[PDB]
């Protein structure tokens, strides 16, 4: 069993990464906390609470950061489609950054973020108290791209929306696992994937029916095996200009600097939905 | 009385700020949070720790951020412990459990909107307060900074120490439309601390003015090797003084900006003196200081506290 | 016949392009325009007069800007070697360069003209950026630009930036916002060219002058682009130009918005192709895609072949 | 005698600088060049031409870049309002300035100093084009940055900030160099008794300094609160007549090409704190009365 902290900014594809880290035997899902992102904070916190209401999953949600570190916010109700009752659970008190800094400090160093949204919440945490920083076993994250970005040509949208929060992250020193639009643009999610998770049925099939890059996070926790990874140096444009919020990541190690990043490369589809099939299943 | 939260890094004037803060009457002072800057947090904060004992002040004291919120750390003139000079008796003041960011936000959202924030080291704590609860924006009164040059910086021929240490800090803050007050370098080392206006404290006396001589004695040394000012400037202490008076301070209403390029201006304020850009002002900026109702100003203080 | 001048900095694969241009029907080679790149202008001079006396070319060749327009000058002894060009011998130079400059030899044979000259750089882009800058009446009077140089995807040089991009950001930046038609060979097309050892041994066995040349050539930047890089052979990016103006067809294009990035930093020097079109911007550039590489090899030897005596 | 060009872009304050460095005998004046800058280079040449031709200056006009070498231009409406003048008798040279910059220098035994008081386009294309040059340049004296606050922007001086990247080779070079910035030229504001001053004096170049100081007179005080154009360019010639005039602290520049609030800041190292070891000496303070009296001066021997 992996413990993890799932942050993100729900989100239709975050909804679906909740559905699984929540429900595989070999993810312990020890809290949610939620960043802007895709819709503000007040949104995307409704949007949160509703997956975890309607799935009935029994997991702390904290709110975080409703804005990023320094820049002008930007967005993508944030998760148009399934239909919600009425909400009859709230926020715990504690904000997410005060939740993730006491957890990792109390912890014995085994526990990994996953991180699905803007880095707000992460970057805050670790200059906020640095030394979580040895107590983070690793980070696997959606975010960046070493090829051609979404929001802009040179940025995905996660690292775009706070650069100098994913600076931060990128310059940690902790082990870091990067799956970017390189490797999720691969898991395109068509109508017959779809359909099949409707016949699967059950409150998280008919969920599904209401890419699906973050759930890959949880898809790589569950088994690595079915990710190729490669090594990298990775660094964290912040200029503005063109390249603002790209990663840029060294390849063929031209730089000589040694590398910080697991670098996603491919993704075994076959395994992956079948996988999503399976936890569609515990429900 | 104006409310204020004292935002400080302490430092040698941060320490005549506080003393002055506590004291006067027009002044209500809430509490002082502490940011990394002149030296590590567990040192700054020690030094505020100390200075409140020794002065006997009663005002709750809240560690915040270790760090800036994006760049490689950096620290300052201010020496080893970072408020050489002075000697302490043993420390039995102790710091709030409170993290000083929360502090700032609970404060702000429960009050009524007319506390100003004075904040005299780098911005990491009201930045990560402004982008973590965007709606104490309109609680803040005003904000009266001592940060920034509109002429030549000090760390750098671009860049104040403060800006300089969290230049993106500073572009949450001044891009914030909060009122602000900035005194900058132009105006600050207007207020240089020679010996003779160090005798004149040590003649008022008391434990404020022993304070005030041991510690400006040692930024004679390391301000002039530096930057060649006549003495100590006592930068911090003029955002007190503005709050006190105003009118001891000539202020010019300038559109300013933060330079975050990494480059020879990374964390310049950029300030529009002449009106070029055609941009509204965003902040009163510090020109001229009357020297003389200001050193009769900290002398007023010092004597509050001849017990 | 297309009429064009070819800019250069040879360089291995730049001497592979002035072969191919001389020699085929369908390339009007005007002149030669050398620029400082893979070597200083002194040595990339000599190598550009080397290989047309060697190859009996009687083209005028001209010396143009050794350093870029702003930033401080890196070389590619690395991939190049000392000389710039290391493998093949030549005899004393019996030739030399034209005295007027190359820039100004640029301007006056754009402005005499009709307009349907194309150029073709294919080093840093120094000559080409001051004579714009210098004379932007030269303009209206390109045809069009057919270039090696950036990258969509990743860089050589830097993770971000091709050599010749990298070498003189602030020159490609004025041919990028220039507003003439511009095509681009990039990496992620020329990379696709490696030249293996069977390729070598195809080009000495149809032999004469060029094939000797491309042999002896290609056989040390086979063993550098190796070494820096792990490619299987060093490709012939700068040929790919004068295989695209032959013809059109053998290249697979793409239009994109393209942005020149000359922030100091990790992408300083990057081509910023905009593949999907997200900004709403119109394109400026045809970006190379995909070569057909048996196209292309036939066309290499074709024109080595018209060089046997 | 100091042997100079004179890389101008007239503009009301370069035809003051061309009016003294044509006839005061400390002064060698071996050509004029001419740089888009004030206005386009269409209109800066006419500008430069017409001074000469009223003047009767005999000294030959080159035209340089219309053009910055990487930027967007700027301009800061004939670009010289104010005097009147015939029709042209003269024409510039055929020679490109950048050519006649390099081959002049090349040919010289390196007691040439260089003199611009545009934006730095011609310069930067020289000494690139043709290294060579750097060592044969004795120094160069230019009017251009502010080590406070600029006039074209908060940041940034318009000589500069029309150029960044062109200045930044200029910075680079490693060649001697003085700079007269904001600082120090706009000490020596033209005020209504200056000009009437020059008025008294009489002659071409009295009656051309009245005609051309009242224009900016208006068009400073409006823009940047002045009270009357200062004479930024004809300080970098005063500074060769006599260098005692001007105070100057040596200080390592950095010119900042970042797009952003501060393109084309020259960064002056007032207080020494990077380290690093000086490239320019820059202008302080200017006797103004020295000054005044080194331009009537000049005034004077146009009769
Ligand atoms: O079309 C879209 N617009 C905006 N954001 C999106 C879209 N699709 C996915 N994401 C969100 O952005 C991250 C990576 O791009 C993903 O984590 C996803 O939640
Ligand atoms: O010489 C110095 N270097 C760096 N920081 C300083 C110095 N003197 C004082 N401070 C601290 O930084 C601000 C002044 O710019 C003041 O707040 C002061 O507390
Ligand atoms: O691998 C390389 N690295 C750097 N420069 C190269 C390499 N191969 C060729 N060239 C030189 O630089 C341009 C293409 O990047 C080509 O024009 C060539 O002359
Ligand atoms: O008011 C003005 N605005 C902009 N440029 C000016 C003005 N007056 C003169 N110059 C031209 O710009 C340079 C220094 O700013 C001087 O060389 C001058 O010729
Ligand atoms: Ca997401
Ligand atoms: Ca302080
Ligand atoms: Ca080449
Ligand atoms: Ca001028």
């Amino acid at each position: 069993k992996r413990k993890i902290i799932l942050d993100c900014d729900p989100g239709h594809d975050d909804a679906i990464a909740i559905m699984m880290a929540a429900k595989h035997p070999a993810i312990d899902l020890l809290g949610i906390t939620i960043v802007a992102g895709n819709q503000t904070l007040d949104k995307t916190l409704i949007n949160g609470l509703n997956v975890c209401q309607k799935l009935e999953i029994n997991v702390p949600v904290y709110a975080g950061m409703p804005q990023p570190i320094m820049r002008q916010q930007i967005v993508a109700t944030g998760l148009d489609g399934p239909v919600f009752e009425p909400l009859t659970r709230q926020a715990e008190s504690t904000h997410a950054v005060k939740y993730i800094i006491d957890t990792l400090m109390a912890s014995d160093g085994d526990i990994t973020l996953v991180p699905v949204g803007p880095l707000s919440n992460i970057a805050v945490a670790m200059r906020m108290q640095p030394a979580i920083l040895p107590k983070i076993r690793e980070i696997v994250l959606m975010g960046g791209a070493y090829g051609t970005g979404n929001f802009t040509p040179s940025a995905e949208f996660n690292i775009f929306a706070d650069p100098e929060a994913a600076r931060v992250v990128f310059t940690s020193g902790v082990p870091l696992v990067m799956m970017g639009l390189d490797l999720t643009n691969q898991t395109v999610c068509t109508p017959d994937v779809i359909a099949r998770m409707e016949r699967a049925g059950g409150p998280a099939g008919e969920l599904f029916s209401d890419p699906v890059h973050d759930a890959t996070c949880i898809g790589y926790l569950i088994n690595p095996d079915g990710i190729k990874t490669q090594e990298m140096y990775v660094e964290v444009d912040v200029n503005s200009g063109p390249c603002y919020g790209r990663t840029v990541c060294d390849e063929l190690g031209v730089l000589g600097k040694p590398a910080n990043t697991k670098v996603g490369i491919t993704i075994d589809t076959d395994w992956f939905w079948g996988l999503v099939e399976e936890c569609v299943r515990g429900y």
